[PDB]
This record gives C-alpha cells, sequence and structure tokens, in this order.
DNA sequence: TCGCATAAGCAGTCCGCG
DNA sequence: GCGGACTGCTTAT
C-alpha cells in the first residue's frame, strides 16, 4: 500500500513522526529535516523558484530547522521578506508524501476513552489531581476492545470486584443494562491500589499508543486529570510516558475572560468529541454534558443513580464502573452516527496537516494552497501582522411585517465560493483598481462597464482572466467534493420520503429490510417491494435511510464550512492570505447580485402579469430571494386544484421552467457586465410554502429580517410525505428559550400556517390554562454565562448585572459554605427562573449549571418560589404576540355582536 | 468560550422624557 | 411605558 502519516512533530532539529508503512504497519522515525526558506533574487539569476507575483526566489537550504528559524528573525531585523513555509512540519509531510493520500482508517489506532476521580470536596481540579483515579476505561478501535481499570482499594472507600453478570442484566433485574452487543468486548482489570493501576495503564498506552485519542472533555479534564496525577505519584518523566516521543507542554488557552490550561502530548492528536461536536454538528445546546448530547443524538434515557457522583463509587461500585464503561460506548454510537471522526481523518489528510489542525480553517487552507503553489515551484508569501479593520458583509432586506400566503424561494449554490471562482479572485490575481460608482447605479445598470480587460467587483477591484488563481482552483476542488456528498444527501433524504408515505399502507407479514444503498434514489424495483413490506420492516429502512441522510449531511456541511471559510479567512489577520481588498471583493459583489437578481425577478415578473411597480420579491438575506407567488396561483384559480400536491407540483414546474431560466439570463447578463471569468450564479430554487388547499391556514408570515416561517411541501427537490416549517430566527430556534415554550410556539405556528386563528386560539387558550404543570426544567430559560466575576460585589449584583448573572449570584448566596453543591463553571450554561415577589433568595431570580437538576438544598424552595405568570409572558406571550401582530390575527377571540347570543 | 466572516435580532440595565 | 445607548447573547447567512 501506498504510505501515509499518523502524527507528525517538530522537536528541536528533529521532526518526529508516526507514520504506516507500504506493509500496513506502524512505525516511528527520527528525521533531521533540513527547510528550505526563500529570499527575493536579481533577475539575472536563474531560478525555477517564483513568488505568486511571479517574481524570482533563490532557494536557501539550512543546515537544521533553528537555523531556518534564526534566519527568519534577521531577516525582520534587516526589513526583508523571509519566504517559505515556515512550519517545518507542514513542509516536511508536503516532502514526504507528494502525492493525494490514500489513508486506511482500519490501521489508525483510535482511543476513546474516560476516567472516574471520587472527590468530597467539590469538582476534581486536573491542575492538582489531589484525589486517586479510581476508574479508566479506555476503548482501541484496532482491538474493538473495552479495557477497563478498576481499583478496588482506595481512601475513599474499599470495594467488590465489578460484575459483567449484573452488568448485562435490565436494569428491572438490578442490572446496569450494559449493551449487549458491548458484553464480549469487555477486558476487566481490578486493582488492589492505585499505583499499581496506572503503572499497568501506562504499559498498556506504551503498548496500544492512541493516534487519534478522543472522549468527552478529555482535552479539559481526562488528560490533564491523568497526567498530573501520575506526575504528582511518580514524577514528571513517568508523565511523559503518555506522549510517544517523551515530551509534552502544558499550553495556556487565552479567551477574552481568562485562561485555562491543557497538556500537550507530543505525538498524539487530540480530538476531544465535545470540540469535534461543536465544531461538527450545527446545533446550539443547552447543556454540553454527555447524558443531554446521548438523550438528543441517540433517545437513550439519562444514566439513573441515586446520591450524588461523590457517593456513587463506595454506595454503588457495580453501577459506578458499568457507568463509566457506557459513558465511553455513547461517544462511540454518537461517532457511528456523526462521523465526526471520519470527517477529520478526511479533511487532514486532504490538507497533509496535524489531523487536530482541522479545528482551525486558517491552518488548513494554508497548507492546501502551500502544497497546491509547491506542485509548479511557486513560493508562498511572509505571514505579516495586520491590525483588525472592520469591512462590510452581505445586504438583507427589510420585509413588510405581514403574511404571506404562497412564497417560493430561491438561493445561490455556494454562494461566496462561487462569486471567487466567477470573479477570480485570488491573492495572485489583482490586477488594479476601477473609479467605483455608488452600489445603486451597478444594482441599476446605469453606471460605466467597470473594465473592458480585466474581472471585475462593485467595490472597486480588478483580477486577470488568462489563469485561475489559486485559491479559486483549490476552493472549486472542496466544493465539488461538496456537491458530491450533497446529492447522496438529498438522495438518502427523498427515499426517506417515499418510506414514509409506504408506512401509511404497511403489509401484515413477517419480512427483512431491503438491502439497499440509500444515497442513491431508489429504482422502480425497490418501490415495488417497498409497498409490500411490513412496519417492522419499513421502520428499519427509515432509520437506515435516515442515518445515511446524517452521514451525508456531516459530509456536505463540514465541506460547506471549509470553502465558506476560506472567504471568511480573507478578513482574517492571521490568514497568510488576508486581504481586505478580496475579503471586500466577495461581500460586496454579493450586495450587488442579491438586488440586482430581484430587481430581475420583479420585472419578469411584472411583465407575465402585466403589472407595475408591484414588488413580487419580498424578502432576501445575503444570496437569497422570497417571490410572493399569490398571483401566480390566482391566475390559474385555486379552484382548478385537485389538492395541496397539485398546485405544489405547478409552482415546481413554474420556478423550473420560467422563472430559473430568466434568472439565469438576469445573471449571465450581470456576469458580462462585471466581465467576470466564468458565469457561476446558479440560484436554484429552495422553498414552495403555503396553506393547505382548502384550508384556513395562512402558509407564512415575517415579523422583521432574519424572522420567519413558512408551511413547506417541497424542499430543494424533496417532496415531503407530510408539510414541513421552515421557521428562521424565531423563539423556537433559540436554545436560550425554554424547551416546552420552542414546542409549544412551534404549535402555535405550526396552527397559524396550516389551520388559522381559531386553531391558535383554541391552543393558546388551552397552554395558558396548563403551563403551570409543566416541569420546571422544560420551562427555565437558558443563558451562557461570562463575566461572573465582573458583575460580583460582595456576593450581590454590581452595577448593570446581567439578568442570568444576577440569578448566579443568587444561587451562589443560596448554596453557600457547601462545598458538595455544583457549582457554576465561568463560560458554561445555566437554567434561569424568575422569582416572586418576598422569595427567600431575596432576589427576583435564580440560575443554576444547565443540563442539572438544582441541587435538593434549594430545589423545594425554586419550586415554591417559580414565578409562572413572569415566565409565561416573557418566553411565551410576548413573542406570540409579535408573530400574531405580525401576521395581522389575534390569539385571543374578539368580542363580536354573536355574543348577544 | 482556541479554532473563518458580517448582519441583525431580542432581553435587560440605566435613564431620559416636562 | 417606551426608546435610545449600551452590554450580553444568539441567531441567519
Ligand atoms: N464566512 C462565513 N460565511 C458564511 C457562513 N455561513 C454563510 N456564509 C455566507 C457564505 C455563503 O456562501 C453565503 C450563503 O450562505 P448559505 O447558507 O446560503 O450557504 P451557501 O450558499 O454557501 O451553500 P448552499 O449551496 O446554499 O448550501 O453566506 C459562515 O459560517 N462563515
Ligand atoms: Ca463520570
Ligand atoms: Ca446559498
Ligand atoms: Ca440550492
Ligand atoms: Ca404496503
Ligand atoms: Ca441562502
Amino acid at each position: 500500500m501506498k504510505e501515509f502519516y499518523l502524527t507528525v512533530e517538530q522537536i528541536g532539529d528533529s521532526i518526529f513522526e508516526r507514520y504506516i508503512d507500504s506493509n500496513g504497519r506502524e512505525r516511528t522515525r527520527e528525521v533531521e529535516y533540513k527547510p528550505s526558506l526563500f529570499a527575493h533574487c536579481p533577475e539575472s539569476q536563474a531560478t525555477k523558484y517564483f513568488d505568486i507575483y511571479g517574481k524570482p526566489c533563490t532557494r536557501k537550504l539550512f543546515a537544521n530547522m533553528r537555523d531556518a528559524s534564526q534566519w527568519i528573525k534577521r531577516m525582520e531585523d534587516i526589513g526583508l521578506e523571509a519566504l517559505g513555509m515556515d512550519d517545518f512540519k507542514l513542509a516536511y509531510l508536503s516532502d514526504t508524501y507528494n502525492y493525494e493520500i490514500k489513508y486506511d482508517h482500519t490501521k489508525i489506532r483510535v482511543a476513546n476513552f474516560d476516567i472516574e476521580v471520587t472527590s468530597p470536596d467539590g469538582f476534581p481540579e486536573p491542575s492538582q489531581a489531589k484525589h486517586p483515579i479510581d476508574a479508566i476505561t479506555h476503548y482501541d478501535s484496532i482491538d474493538d476492545r473495552f479495557y477497563v481499570f478498576d481499583l478496588l482499594n482506595s481512601p475513599y472507600g474499599n470495594v467488590e470486584e465489578w460484575s459483567i453478570e449484573i452488568a448485562a442484566k435490565l436494569q428491572e433485574q438490578g442490572g446496569d443494562e450494559v449493551p449487549s452487543e458491548i458484553i464480549d468486548k469487555i477486558i476487566y482489570m481490578p486493582f488492589d491500589n492505585e499505583k499499581e493501576l496506572l503503572m499497568e495503564y501506562l504499559n498498556f498506552w506504551q503498548q496500544k499508543t492512541p493516534v487519534i485519542l478522543t472522549g468527552w472533555n478529555v482535552e479539559s479534564f481526562a488528560i490533564p486529570y491523568v497526567y498530573n496525577r501520575i506526575k504528582n505519584i511518580f514524577g514528571e518523566s513517568t508523565a511523559k510516558r503518555l506522549s510517544p516521543h517523551r515530551k509534552t507542554r502544558v499550553k495556556v488557552i487565552e479567551n477574552m475572560y481568562g485562561s485555562r490550561e491543557i497538556i500537550t502530548l507530543f505525538g498524539i492528536s487530540v480530538l476531544d468529541y465535545i470540540d469535534l461536536y461543536k465544531k461538527f454538528s450545527f446545533t446550539n445546546q443547552p447543556s454540553y454534558s454527555l447524558d443531554y448530547i446521548s438523550e438528543f443524538e441517540l433517545n437513550v434515557g439519562k444514566l439513573k443513580y441515586d446520591g450524588p457522583i461523590s457517593k456513587l463509587r463506595e454506595s454503588n461500585h457495580q453501577r459506578y464502573i458499568s457507568y463509566n464503561i457506557i459513558a465511553v460506548y455513547r461517544v462511540l454510537q454518537i461517532d457511528a452516527k456523526r462521523q465526526f471522526i471520519n470527517l477529520s481523518l478526511d479533511m487532514g489528510y486532504y490538507a497533509k496537516i496535524q489531523i487536530q489542525s482541522v479545528f482551525s480553517p486558517i491552518k488548513t487552507w494554508d497548507a492546501i494552497i502551500f502544497n497546491s503553489l509547491k506542485e509548479q515551484n511557486k513560493v508562498i508569501p511572509q505571514g505579516r501582522s495586520h491590525p483588525v479593520q472592520p469591512y462590510p458583509g452581505a445586504f438583507v432586506k427589510e420585509p413588510i411585517p405581514n403574511r404571506y400566503k404562497y412564497v417560493m424561494s430561491f438561493d445561490l449554490t455556494s454562494a461566496y465560493p462561487s462569486i471567487i471562482r466567477q470573479v477570480n479572485i485570488s491573492p495572485e490575481t489583482i490586477a488594479g483598481t476601477f473609479k467605483v460608482a455608488p452600489l445603486h447605479d451597478y444594482i441599476n445598470a446605469v453606471a460605466e462597464r467597470p473594465s473592458d480587460v480585466y474581472s471585475c467587483s462593485p467595490n472597486g477591484m480588478m483580477y486577470y482572466k488568462d489563469r485561475d488563481g489559486v485559491v479559486p482552483t483549490e476552493i472549486t476542488k472542496v466544493f465539488n467534493q461538496r456537491k458530491e456528498h450533497k446529492g447522496y444527501m438529498l438522495a438518502a433524504q427523498r427515499n426517506g420520503e417515499i418510506i414514509k408515505e409506504a408506512l401509511h399502507n404497511p403489509n401484515l407479514s413477517v419480512d427483512e429490510p431491503l438491502d439497499v444503498d440509500y444515497r442513491f434514489d431508489f429504482s422502480d424495483e425497490i418501490k415495488e417491494k417497498i409497498k409490500k413490506l411490513s412496519a417492522k420492516s419499513l421502520n428499519e429502512m427509515l432509520f437506515r435511510a435516515q442515518r445515511t441522510e446524517v452521514a451525508g449531511m456531516t459530509a456536505q456541511i463540514n465541506r460547506k464550512a471549509l470553502i465558506n471559510g476560506l472567504a471568511g479567512a480573507l478578513g482574517n489577520v492571521w490568514f497568510r492570505y488576508y486581504d481586505l481588498r478580496n475579503a471586500t471583493a466577495i461581500t460586496t459583489f454579493g450586495q450587488m447580485a442579491l438586488q440586482w437578481i430581484e430587481r430581475k425577478v420583479n420585472e419578469y415578473l411584472n411583465e407575465v402579469c402585466g403589472t407595475e411597480g408591484e414588488a413580487f420579491v419580498l424578502y432576501g438575506d445575503t444570496d437569497s430571494i422570497y417571490v410572493s407567488a399569490d398571483k401566480i396561483i390566482d391566475k390559474v384559480g385555486e379552484s382548478k386544484f385537485r389538492d395541496t400536491n397539485h398546485w405544489v407540483d405547478f409552482l415546481d414546474k413554474f420556478a423550473r421552467e420560467r422563472m430559473e431560466p430568466a434568472i439565469d439570463r438576469g445573471f449571465r447578463e450581470m456576469c458580462e457586465y462585471m466581465n467576470n471569468k466564468q458565469h457561476l450564479m446558479f440560484m436554484d430554487r429552495e422553498a414552495i410554502a403555503g396553506p393547505p388547499l382548502g384550508s384556513k391556514g395562512i402558509g407564512g408570515f415575517w415579523t422583521g429580517k432574519k424572522r420567519y416561517a413558512l408551511n413547506v411541501w417541497d424542499m430543494e427537490g424533496t417532496r415531503y410525505a407530510e408539510p414541513k416549517l421552515k421557521i428562521m430566527g424565531l423563539e423556537t430556534q433559540k436554545s436560550s428559550t425554554p424547551k416546552a415554550v420552542q414546542k409549544a410556539l412551534k404549535e402555535c405556528i405550526r396552527r397559524m400556517l396550516q389551520e388559522g386563528e381559531e386553531s391558535l386560539q383554541e391552543y393558546f387558550k388551552e397552554f395558558e390554562k396548563e403551563f403551570r404543570q409543566l416541569n420546571y426544567i422544560s420551562i427555565a430559560s437558558v443563558s451562557s454565562a461570562n463575566n461572573i466575576a465582573k458583575y460580583d460585589v460582595g456576593g450581590f449584583p454590581g452595577p448593570k448585572c446581567p439578568f442570568h448573572i444576577r440569578g448566579i449570584l443568587t444561587y451562589n448566596r443560596a448554596i453557600k459554605g457547601n462545598i458538595d453543591a455544583p457549582q457554576v463553571v465561568e463560560g458554561e450554561k445555566v437554567y434561569v427562573l424568575p422569582l416572586r415577589e418576598g422569595n427567600p433568595f431575596g432576589d427576583k431570580c435564580i440560575a443554576w449549571p444547565s443540563g442539572t437538576e438544582i441541587t435538593d438544598l434549594i430545589k423545594d424552595d425554586v419550586l415554591h418560589w417559580m414565578d409562572y405568570t413572569v415566565l409565561l409572558e416573557k418566553t411565551f406571550i410576548k413573542p406570540l404576540e409579535g408573530f400574531t401582530s405580525a401576521a395581522k390575527l389575534d390569539y385571543e377571540k374578539k368580542a363580536s355582536l354573536f355574543d348577544m347570543f
């Protein structure tokens, strides 16, 4: 096989590399890599190296990496550009793997681990590590085994061995329900003392050294705890055995309000799953506890135990160990679904970076571009210092707040990356500038043509047309990957809808799910068999179809995120190719494209309807337009349609055969006007929205910018078995909104859009009457909590104290003195409840750590003093009043003359 | 919240507004 | 009460 790196490090003058050799074996080597950097040289000097602007360079070969680094310093002292890849391990990988990397994941050791630490005096601080590690479960992807290290003897209690038999039994048998599919994969090792547990763990680690190391909060908790505990018991040298090169570094992670420490293990790639999830999931969660995320992702119930975690080992060691094992398995289950490890490996190997660098789009793009340019013997410019400066972004149209009955939406495929490609925006393709007219003059095609030679953006920038820039070239490659995966995602989605339809009529038989590839649209053959399947088989097929869709979503959306990140990176001062001329060329072109095409669509529709000055485009944001289709429907007449699907077909056909060719023509003209390199503005129909045929539903509404709801029947070619709500920006979509309130508001919106005013009034009346019975967690607000100290004045709110921070200070006073009560962690999330006047907490609200039950010390007082009235008005009534006034209807029935009877 | 970008919404504080 | 100046937080794209 072709060789591939696993990890790469610079240690002084050596590159340390773990890799897979041509025989599939893991190896390690130390290489005295001689880096090359570059200086500009005279024209008379013959060379094959040129910088990105075509200026000649001489290559400087250094005796070692430190010499190269020192040379960079002296060049700065002199005041001359030191060109080339200054991150020598990236240059090493580029030299050593000069081909597209084909990797084999089965050879990559992926370790998933979790530790337990009993602590009587609150949270066990990893930097102190003063409490024994009493359990480690370490899953190894190569062995496919869970290695369980169990401490039987501790200062906090002596316990009996964990029992695998009890672990396997149902909760109803007094067991722990460790999933049967992992029971045979557990390798259990009890220890009589912590020293032997840890020594054996290190020996084990030496035999099975992780390449990718993951788990939940491992970078912030488990790794520094294990490192520091081993350090405290045995000394530094022993702790450094966690690194295959015996090198570690305390790295200080700084943010706006404070800093924290992690342990860098040289020769290991740490991909903490919490951070993978935050980057790649595109969710914003009320809590990031593993219990909360596991429930959300997998629909598994919370791991249930009595008493505090600090007493679980002594009271129920059996459950203590089983829950440690299950916790590791939960992360593997989330990854089986979401496939974030797979994504990380894909992206890292494509870019030729350390896998952990996938968290940084700047680093990722720096490596992609470097490798691309190196292939042509071109030399990358030195990174430079720039002051942070604001720059303009997208245009967003101010909508008239209203109901909107029939709506068709359109938006650009991969807008910003497509703009980059169309205009040819790149550091080395800048050709000059032209004299800019007000933006509206381009929007209206009255401004003079910018250039008859170069490709232009309305911010004043001109670009070469003779050759593609490196940025367009490399962005196109990832875009193409993205498009492939989105295709699979949409196919799985359409396939899911076929299964849902079939589930209306399940057959009474015993059969099996069909063995199919859900990434491809079901054939007629498959559709026929589906219509004969049982509900059991159909539900399993649906599950598989949805898993396939999830896998496609992960692959496509994060590739979309990467290419959009390149557009953003051009506006980040740490990017090697930072240039506000290019960043603004993208955004300003975007502003023009939207407003240009708004004008074109209005003109086209005013002509087909024979009207004048009529606005068909009601809204748009960045790269999208929302078109009122009421007049299109009314030109046919509602009574001509057999059912909802009939008018949806008509609008879909209208969008595809009339709207889109008109849109394409408008954009082709715009391309010629800007003299762009290639027409790539592809604005396809997104949504077709409206009320169910013959209902009193309103179809959709806008309250304002970035705030709307649509009843959608077809989304990017997916025809739903059941209508789906597209709700953007409203409180139903905000993690800060109480869970039960999100649900109630969504149902209010559903009723507005599908059924009408009277239905909405029925539901509001009922919700208002019953809501006090809702569980307190379900009706609590959520907020991130920053700067708790800033607003804390002797345990009380300082000036301008935010509401949620006030709540935390209330909590802090209420639990004062307790070393055991859960502490609110700076920067994490809290649940927030208002408190009625005259409560014993002495303030108007209380907050506690999100994803948790409030401590029993105060729970009862909180429940007793909860202000349901304030809660209802703020989270439910206020937003609903907003939705309904915008939509011009009433959530409460107004009096009429019929009341006289 | 270490990790690409800007636009823009709403909650809440403080305080004016005769 | 509401709204503006401001902070804080959270979305849409
Ligand atoms: N820098 C940056 N720009 C973004 C981000 N999200 C959206 N944008 C910008 C760039 C996008 O091309 C543009 C339109 O966003 P969309 O959500 O419509 O995505 P896009 O058109 O890229 O892909 P699509 O083909 O519509 O799925 O808005 C982001 O997270 N970072
Ligand atoms: Ca635990
Ligand atoms: Ca788009
Ligand atoms: Ca599309
Ligand atoms: Ca059937
Ligand atoms: Ca869009």
